[PDB]
RNA sequence: CCCCCCCCCGGGGGGGGG
RNA sequence: CCCCCCCCCGGGGGGGGG
């Protein structure tokens, strides 16, 4: 038996209804399968519930050849009568599109229904996707944590009794692990799926512990009630070592960006002169040590270096810390600005309010008055001059993170906190998915990044590392920038 | 119930890359 | 740790014999 301890913050049996850029769902990574997986810095489509695919010459039609003999979980709440087929695929994508099955933040922010025309079953083992125009990002989005396949047989039985809410309370998937029992925001008890379509899970029983706070997580670990500890307290990390023979640490870089956005609804914030000066006033180097204790990189980029689309070696930032230039342009302007901070646990921010004080301090030195406000996620959904946020993405295709944050389509949404719209940026972004090749795609993505780093719609603060601690007994631990953790590969020695 | 071909999975052996 | 070929096992589909 293995125990995985992590935060109750962001816990869901459905990453589709969850707010985008906030989590990597460690639970749905084990109980649900996608059509494809992408687990390499080359973005190679690993076939999962889809054996293979082919794209029409014009680029507007994708055919998915689905795997045979795949069966859904046999749980107390559901007992399947048939194998996985095209009907389960058709139901799952049509739901997020808003089409006949007979708010999805991620899929809304990438505008899937504007990408996809139709998803239809040709054979029981063949699905046809119609596209409005060629999109080289479609299968990467269907390779993401958000594109899990649900049971059509289960949803038909649930819709029979108005019970379709149960889908997210009592799950049924094709994953290597199966849900046994749980208590909300406390624990999840997983059991190995015996009739899995791939190499079977090595550990029969896994418990996902959500109960303990960030501080007492390493406490529970060293008390041996916890064999893998995820997201530990940042100050506690500097107490640990890599020499120890009873525990090891594993870090990973990726798309985990903390940033500051300018509200472009504020006539002052639409001024490039003040935006470039505010950035010059911020000592982002000093923030990385006080907030992240060497578990982050000062970010002068939006696309991480682990992305296939990082062809720029992140050049020197033209609006980096210089308080003398900042003091001149801002003090004489006599500015007072409302800085909002989302009051929640952030994966890109261990201490978001502490950082908001360090920003309030750095800006006062250059003659800017900042008034920080603790704001809730739904209150924001219902005014700020600056907001402190970020993005965590496993999908390292910049269509999945740069489009939600900076595109015109998402301006009046929670994803684009800048309320920015640049038709030249949208130009590069649209171009980057009409071309199918990585050379062509990375060129347009670096052009858009270069535009973002000069127009300054956001100030990138940190390149954050996801950390975990594991016991020496536990082998088969592989932390990747591409997703959560695969519990299938875990085993004791 | 017995026998071919295709696809997929798992295992073992030979070869190739860090 | 990643990738070829051979062999074996299991599963799914098409074909052939009582
Ligand atoms: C490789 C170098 C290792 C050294 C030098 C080492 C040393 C020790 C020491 C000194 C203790 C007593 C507590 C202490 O004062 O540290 C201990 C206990 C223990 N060690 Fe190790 N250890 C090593 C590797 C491992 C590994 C790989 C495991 C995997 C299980 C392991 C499992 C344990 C366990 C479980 C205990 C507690 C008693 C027990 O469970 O049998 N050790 N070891």
């Amino acid at each position: 038996g293995l125990t995985y301890c992590t935060h109750a913050s962001g816990f869901s049996f459905n990453p589709q209804t969850a707010d985008a850029g906030t989590s990597m769902n460690v639970v749905t990574e084990q109980i649900y399968n996608k059509l494809f997986d992408i687990k390499n810095h080359s973005a190679t489509l690993t076939p999962m519930l889809a054996q293979s695919y082919s794209i029409s010459a014009d680029g507007k039609e994708i055919l998915l050849n689905l795997r045979h003999g795949v069966k859904f979980h046999q749980t107390p709440w559901f007992t399947p009568t048939r194998d996985f087929n095209a009907e389960d695929v058709v139901f799952s994508i049509n739901r997020v599109l808003g089409h006949n099955t007979y708010r999805f933040p991620y899929f809304d922010s990438i505008k899937l229904n504007e990408k996809i025309k139709s998803v239809t079953a040709l054979s029981p083992y063949q699905v046809k996707i119609e596209l409005f125009a060629p999109d080289s990002s479609i299968l990467s989005h269907l390779a993401s944590q958000y594109a899990i396949i649900f049971s059509q047989e289960y949803a038909y039985q649930l819709s029979a009794d108005d019970n379709l809410a149960q889908l997210d309370t009592h799950p049924v998937g094709t994953g290597p692990y199966q849900v046994k029992d749980y208590v909300y925001n406390q624990y999840v008890r997983l059991v190995r799926n015996e009739n899995y379509w791939k190499k079977e899970a090595k550990i029969e029983h896994i418990i996902v512990d959500l109960s303990t706070d960030r501080s007492g997580r390493l406490v529970k670990f060293f008390n041996n009630e916890c064999q893998i500890a995820s997201y530990p307290e940042v100050s506690q990390i500097g107490l640990l070592k890599n020499d120890d023979k009873h525990y090891y640490m594993q870090s990973t870089d990726g798309m985990n960006l903390a940033y500051l956005a300018f509200n472009f609804d504020k006539p002052l914030m639409r001024d490039h002169e003040i935006r470039a000066a505010i950035s010059q006033s911020l000592n982002r180097a000093r923030i990385i040590h006080s907030i992240y204790h060497n578990t982050a990189t000062v970010a002068n980029n939006i696309i991480p270096e682990v992305s296939w689309a990082s062809t720029v070696n992140t050049p020197e930032f033209e609006f980096d810390y210089h308080p003398k230039i900042a003091k001149n342009k801002l003090a004489d302007k006599n500015l007072l600005l409302n800085l909002w901070v989302i009051n929640e646990e952030q994966v890109y921010n261990p201490a978001p309010f502490k950082m908001a004080e360090m920003i309030k301090w750095d800006l006062a030195q250059a003659g800017v008055k900042v008034k920080v406000r603790a704001v809730t996620r739904p209150f924001l959904t219902a005014n700020y001059d600056l907001i402190l946020s970020g993005w965590l993405a496993g999908n390292l295709d910049p269509d999945g993170f740069m489009r939600p944050i900076l595109s015109c389509g998402t301006k009046n949404e929670l994803t684009n906190l800048s309320n920015w719209c640049n038709e030249e940026f949208d130009q590069f972004m649209d171009r980057a998915i009409t071309t199918s090749h990585l050379s062509s795609r990375a060129k347009a993505y670096n052009e858009a990044q270069e535009l973002v780093l000069r127009e300054l719609p956001i100030i990138p603060i940190a390149n954050v590392k996801r950390i975990l601690v594991a016991n020496s007994r536990v082998k088969g631990v592989k932390m990747t920038p591409f997703g959560s953790l695969d519990f299938s590969t875990l085993y004791f020695i």
